């Protein structure tokens, strides 16, 4: 049922974009077809897990405060597209950082999916009250997540900045906003009990569950190998501020960090291999177990806080942690 | 007056997206400069021809229509600088068109520019009345651009679409709907007097002026040297859709136009020269001045038709239109 909502909705977003283009924008059927697969090929084939929980977050607050659930529950369907199409407009932004007409179409396309959450939230939620409140605050987690990719990309340049507290930073701007807390959120806005929570420690968990989300990342990147990951690990290689890196620095010796620093950001096979094993030496994957043990506390204790004014917003929440542990 | 009016805004709208990334969004100092540098890099240096008409155009409308008269001038050099930025990452994004850390920060920045038009609209405009109206009627436009830069990246890939209603389309969307018309708009929003206008005519009047801007752009690109016309003309090598090549088109014998397919949109310098021979030998230099005349003529009478209902509003209009002949 949620699942088949969620496509269902889908078809009518996406019918809705391109009789648009052909009815409003004078877009000829070779360029409507174009669209069309274009954007099935960057919106679908997800798990859709942010697009999901706005809907889980939508279902509990309407039974757990009947035309008003059919327009609650199809608002939420809306904003976990949003989600989606905007998920898709980052990663085609990630294909172009890593006369040529596929470039020029990559980047087309990414300035498409990003515009096409504006028009399926001026177009479905019109009439609604909160349309200038629900496009502020998305706007504002898409600025969010674009401060959080200059300090993920200038991580290395100006390993000063490789501590606990700007990988934090990191997580929080350039995933956990728009991953964890912008679900969370726009189910509360269509829903039109927003502010009924406590957004203080609803912001705490998003980002307690997004610094989870990526830690155990992370360590899959350098460890898992790649036909179990679904892709190849390369954070050593692009000298990312993993969890792994400001966590070896933390604990090594000085020879150790001065063979960390003679191999870490390079495309060798062999001083990949040497990264890994002064990890494995440190007994990283010891410590992963025992920093994701606690940070599993503190979002079990937080959503009981939460609990103690949104019961219902909590059990999502649960649920979100779910799916995260 | 003017002038150092939108320079003194610069000043205010740069100091609180700067401090707003300090303040609310955990920067460092050496990223804030970071970004105060490329915010002065892309944005100023211009002519500030978009920016300056909304400017233009509300002072028409509150002489001609004191505490709202500082209200409503400053809120156009809101506007003003919300198209300087858009702007200026429209042109980032065509210089991506044209572990790689400065393409990362090259496409960080384009999302940074865009996400500013919305940041400095969300704070000085955040108890007007038209907020909603305004950001929505924007995005319609960065939208409507994006449309029209498919069609013109497309217009060789699907010679069928070159022809005169098909380079009307790509002028409209990609150009004239946010350099023209956007200006336009965003003045009367700012002055209160949005449906006091014919938009019909001002929309037909848009169109017009960036259908006589484009073409002369076209024949420039083409017949101006480099060192007088600013930059190096690549519209034969690139084989884009311009007013000369539509307009050769329809006036070539069929061995002229087999030579024009067997030499366009090739970068050797002999076939671009041919290109060039064929466009000299149609006398297209002498049909451009024919066909810019019949432009401009509808250009004096629709604003005449917009004056007998908007006589300030059609004021800055001509004085757009003087800017533009
Ligand atoms: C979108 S994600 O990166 O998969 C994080 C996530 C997970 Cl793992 C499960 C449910 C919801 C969310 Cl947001
Ligand atoms: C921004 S532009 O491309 O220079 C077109 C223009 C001109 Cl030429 C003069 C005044 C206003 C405008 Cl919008």
């Amino acid at each position: 049922m949620p699942m088949q909502m969620f496509m269902q909705v889908y078809d009518e977003i996406q019918m809705f974009l391109l009789e648009e283009l052909e009815l409003k924008f004078d877009m000829d059927p070779n360029r409507v077809r174009y669209l069309r697969k274009m954007m099935d090929t960057t919106c679908l084939g997800g798990k859709y897990n942010r697009g999901l929980t706005v809907i889980d977050v939508a279902e509990s607050l309407l039974s757990l405060s009947g035309a008003r659930r059919k327009r609650v529950l199809h608002d939420a369907c809306v904003c976990g597209w949003m989600i989606e199409f905007l998920q898709a407009h980052y990663l085609v932004e990630d294909d172009i950082m890593d006369p040529d007409v596929t470039v020029q179409c990559a980047i087309n396309d990414g300035l498409l999916l990003k515009s096409w959450t504006h028009m399926m939230a001026m177009h479905f939620f019109a009439d609604r009250p909160f349309l200038q409140d629900l496009l502020c605050r998305f706007n504002r987690v898409d600025y969010t997540t674009a401060v959080g990719q200059l300090y993920d990309v200038t991580s290395m340049f100006d390993f000063a900045e490789f501590t606990l507290s700007n990988y934090k930073r990191i997580v929080k701007y350039k995933t956990a906003y728009y991953t964890y807390l912008l679900p969370l959120v726009m189910g509360l806005i269509v829903s039109e009990a927003l502010p009924t929570v406590d957004m203080g420690v609803t912001e705490e968990l998003a980002m307690l569950m997004g610094e989870y989300f990526q830690v155990q990342d992370d360590v899959m990147d350098c460890f898992t190998p790649p036909e179990r990951l679904g892709k190849v690990g390369t954070d050593i290689q692009d000298a990312k501020c993993s969890w792994l890196a400001v966590t070896f620095l933390a604990k090594a010796s000085s020879a150790q960090v001065a063979e960390f620093k003679a191999n870490y950001g390079s495309g060798d096979s062999e001083k990949v291999a040497t990264v890994r094993r002064l990890y494995e030496e440190a007994d990283l994957q010891g410590d992963y177990v025992a920093y994701e043990a606690a940070v599993a506390e503190q979002v079990k204790e937080l959503i009981e806080k939460l609990r103690l004014c949104s019961p219902g917003f909590a059990a999502s929440v649960e649920t979100l942690w779910g799916k995260t542990y």
